[PDB]
């Protein structure tokens, strides 16, 4: 399944860009994320490790983000963790002096016998996640901006 968050963010699509792209400078604007720390550096793409935290039991995973700088996109995917699958965009467009910013995610996670029944608040639960790590932005952005 999937979800996907957009937000207007009033700063020019390459500032809101390169504010993302510091994941580490992200994470205390991202309250649903316990630790994100950036492991590889390599060209245009990182490796990170995230843990966050939904329902009060820990979700954790290693991500891949490969960064298109020219074109102000990123794309993702978890190749190990507790998903089977956690992949998607970041995209930044130009609206005004600002950006709309376009979250997708692609994720599946299996639960022994409840995966079913529960498959659509798991739904909620990963359209807040990625709605909050948006506003979380629009909170790094405005702090820096000062």
């Amino acid at each position: 399944p999937e979800v996907r968050a957009e937000r207007y963010i009033p700063a020019p699509p390459e500032r809101v860009y390169r504010l993302a792209k510091d994941l580490e400078g992200l994470k205390p604007y991202l309250k649903e994320v316990e630790s994100l720390e950036v492991v590889a550096r390599e060209g245009a793409r990182t490796r990170s490790r995230w843990v966050a935290v939904a329902m009060g039991k820990k979700v954790r995973w290693l991500e891949e983000e490969e960064w298109d700088d020219e074109n102000l996109r990123n794309r993702f995917f978890s190749p190990e963790g507790d998903f089977d699958r956690y992949e998607g965009t970041w995209v930044f467009l130009p609206e005004g002096e600002g950006t709309r910013v376009v979250l997708t995610l692609t994720y599946e996670l299996t639960i022994p016998i409840f995966g079913g029944l529960l498959r659509k608040l798991v739904q909620k639960l990963m359209q807040e996640n990625v709605e909050s790590l948006l506003k979380g932005l629009e909170e790094r952005v405005l702090a820096a901006s000062s």
